[PDB]
Formats: C-alpha cells, sequence, structure tokens
C-alpha cells in the first residue's frame, strides 16, 4: 500500500515523485 516506495524500489533509478495520491514516474 506504500506505492510511493513500491514505486521507488521497482523503478530503481528512475524519478519518481510522490504527491499525495498523486504520483509521477519519471525514467
Amino acid at each position: 500500500n506504500d506505492k510511493c516506495k513500491e514505486l521507488k524500489k521497482r523503478y530503481a533509478g528512475c524519478e519518481v515523485r510522490c504527491d499525495x495520491p498523486r504520483y509521477e514516474v519519471h525514467c
């Protein structure tokens, strides 16, 4: 449920911007 963590762990290298209910993955 920690999507910021999950995304920032899965996308090891990408710029995952966590902003509340918004997540911006910039690879």
